[PDB]
């Protein structure tokens, strides 16, 4: 069994490995990278997303998010308030401010240890969750808008064809802006690129201990789990590498850097934050070996984590017994 200790794997393809990205990733799955839940991806030198970032400033950010958090420094959730719009040039300004910036550190340790010792007495605020893309039409390798579409796997996979589509999303984050821990709608994989700033620095359990980590987040959250028999998906909930540790929970850590991209795989359950003012883009993909995790994937139907348009069909045909269920609880 290749990679048994469940190790965060690192990658250099070449220019020419880097054409075909199902190869690639199938390759890298051969080495045994699934079962940490998280790979990254360095790409060729020759490579580059797009020639410059200078003219990003006037995208806008219609809905920015001020990151809440309630609980004790390393078990927290965090509610998402709501802020007025702001442009890119005008969310960069604050991030950089001094209320918001980034704190005089030593190394990324240094900043780890800032980070769970005092994000819940701060309140960053995100813009996530922005469809859209800034790799240009041209880079032909690794292009986040021009992946295969989750329905055509469904589609090419199982015969059966369906609505939805498929787009990416950017990400612009600040220092301790946080994503909670989570798996993938419908356990799928996700692919970030990091495209210009701060580092993220990610946390992951293996896909084949996520049950350890549930079990662990029923204990610590334990109203929430009385609410919702797959609270996670609500997306809200942070526990830190020294609890983890103090439970035996099996995890690892890494920090992604700009030009690099990161690959979640099926039910590898990640959380993380951000040490800057940075910029991502991610979205979902499938591969023949998601099915049958599509087709295990707990679900939210208590009403709280409502989904996109296209997670129906998914359910409706992976999941036709759960279906009823989750459709009363999208609407
Ligand atoms: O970058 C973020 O805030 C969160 N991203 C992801 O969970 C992802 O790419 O799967
Ligand atoms: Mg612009
Ligand atoms: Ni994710
Ligand atoms: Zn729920």
């Amino acid at each position: 069994a290749q990679n048994p200790n469940c190790n965060i794997m690192i990658f250099h393809p070449t220019k020419e490995e880097f054409n075909d990205f199902d190869k690639y990733i199938a390759y890298m799955e051969s080495q045994g990278a699934h079962r940490a839940g998280l790979a990254k991806i360095i790409p060729p030198k020759e490579w580059k997303a797009r020639e410059t970032y200078d003219n990003i400033s006037e995208i806008l950010i219609a809905t920015p998010l001020q990151q809440v958090a309630s609980g004790r420094a390393g078990v927290f959730t965090q509610y998402h308030k709501k802020k007025k719009a702001m442009t890119v040039g005008e969310y960069r300004h604050l991030a950089n401010s001094k209320k918001y910036q980034t704190p005089p550190h030593q190394n990324f340790e240094d900043l780890e240890r800032k980070y769970w010792k005092n994000r819940i007495y701060n309140s960053p605020i995100y813009g996530a969750d922005i469809s859209g893309s800034l790799f240009d039409e041209n880079t032909k390798q690794w292009n986040l808008g021009h992946l295969g579409t989750i329905q055509d796997l469904l589609e090419k996979e199982c015969g059966v064809v369906i609505e939805g589509v498929n787009t990416p999303y950017l990400y612009f984050g600040m220092w301790k802006t946080t994503f909670a821990w989570h798996t993938e709608d419908m356990d799928l994989y996700s692919i970030n690129y990091l495209h210009l700033g701060e580092p993220k620095t990610w946390y992951v359990v293996p896909p084949e201990h996520g049950q350890r980590l549930e079990r662990l987040a029923r204990e610590l959250f334990p109203g929430s789990s009385r609410g919702c028999g797959a609270f996670l998906r609500h997306k809200v909930a942070l526990i830190s590498p020294t609890v983890l540790k103090e439970n035996g929970i099996p995890f690892n850590r890494i920090t992604q850097e700009a030009g690099e991209f990161m690959v979640t795989f099926p039910y590898g359950y990640h959380a993380g934050f951000n040490h800057g003012f940075n910029c991502a883009e991610a979205i979902n993909f499938a591969t023949p070996r998601w099915i049958d995790y599509g087709k295990m994937a707990s679900q939210c139907s208590c009403g709280e984590a409502r989904v996109t348009f296209s997670m129906d069909a998914f359910v409706r045909i992976l999941q036709p017994e759960r279906y009823d269920l989750w459709k009363r609880g999208q609407d």
